[PDB]
């Protein structure tokens, strides 16, 4: 589990969307594995606009930060979940450390702020959904 809270905006991995996100939906893409809701509260976390391929992230199958080398987002192969089935998962970056499908959630970060959400992993592999790009969460 975990979110991103920026402005007026909570970001969450669309497989783990509540019914309050889906009754406040700004925003869902299925393809990233992302959903963005509104809040009443205002959010102090500080999105990345960067092309950092080094950063930290939380693991809270360890309750442990691990600091990671990872990849450009890019569409990459996703097997099936009570959320997904075998598919491409567009904005996508890989790193190699752990994960289980309870880290999905946790937030990686670089020196400029925050860059993506774990939204998979597996074999020793962890994936995490940009959100670098969605330049609308400022504004
Ligand atoms: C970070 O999640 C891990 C991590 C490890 C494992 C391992 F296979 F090893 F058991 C499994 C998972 C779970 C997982 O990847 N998915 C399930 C939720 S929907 C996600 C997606 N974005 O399509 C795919
Ligand atoms: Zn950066």
């Amino acid at each position: 589990s975990g979110a991103i809270y920026v402005g007026n905006y909570r970001v969450v991995n669309r497989h783990l969307a509540t019914h309050n996100d889906w009754a406040n939906l700004v925003w869902e893409d299925s393809s990233r594995d992302l959903l963005v809701s509104s809040t009443t509260a205002q959010g102090c976390d500080t999105i990345a606009r960067c092309d950092c391929q080094t950063g930290v992230y939380y693991c809270s199958s360890r309750r442990k930060h691990y600091p990671v080398s990872f990849s450009k987002p890019s569409l990459i192969f996703v097997e099936a979940s009570e959320y997904y089935p075998a598919r491409y998962q567009s904005h996508l970056m890989l790193a190699v450390g752990h994960s289980e499908p309870g880290d999905c959630g946790g937030i990686l970060r670089c020196q400029h702020g925050v860059v993506g959400i774990v939204s998979t992993g597996g074999n020793g592999l962890v994936g995490f959904a940009d959100v670098r790009d969605l330049l609308w969460l400022d504004e």
